[PDB]
């Protein structure tokens, strides 16, 4: 089973003007053909979040088989060509700010597929 | 003396794409001259911050007399003239997204001078 290992941005609240990609580290490599990511500016509540837990409650109802067109969907591009541990994913402009979840379906080289999610708040602009 | 009873944006992670006030309400009326309002753009350090405890950390650093060649001032006026417990601030242009800290050193109508600060995270943009 892959698990993510880390990522870039962490689950914290960055500045990062600029920012226009996100990459994944996982415990063992995934497959390519079988590994979807996609990416989500979350919607936050009339006068907004407090913390973290309440951001990953935010992110934790969102997968690959959420409704592109109920939810503020980011596209962006994997470099997963073969089996990696390591995914990059790109926008092609600054990603805007705002609250953002990355979520997966991940199959590992191991045969096993997981399912997973991250989030973090970009407070800084492009 | 004028504690701050409220704040909005509050302490939060906010959306709120186009801010471009922050009101204050304080317990007691606040007289203007003696009482005044800065705010800033904090920077954040290296891999962010976690929770607001480690804003607060940020933003408690700064003060009224805070040198602004030092800090990222934000430019903004205050609504104060007649002596009153509400206070809107009114930046120059829109607020970017960022982490933010308003400091203010208040004269309450009871005599006693009062400092204090209150952060927000902007996760909106300015349109
Ligand atoms: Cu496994
Ligand atoms: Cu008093």
């Amino acid at each position: 089973h892959a698990h993510l290992r880390a990522a870039d941005p962490p689950e914290a609240i960055v500045d990062a003007a600029g920012l226009r990609e996100i990459r994944l580290v996982f415990s063992e490599p995934v497959v390519d053909r079988f590994s979807t990511f996609r990416a989500f500016r979350l919607s936050l509540p009339e006068n907004g979040i407090r913390n973290l837990t309440q951001l990953n409650t935010l992110a934790s109802e969102l997968g690959v088989d959420t409704e592109e067109s109920a939810h503020h969907e980011v596209e962006l591009e994997s470099d997963l060509s073969s089996q990696s541990a390591e995914v990059t994913l790109h926008s092609d402009e600054p990603l805007p700010a705002g609250a953002y979840a990355v979520v997966w379906r991940v199959l590992s080289v191991d045969g096993h597929t997981t399912t997973g999610f991250h989030a973090f708040v970009h407070a800084g602009g492009t």
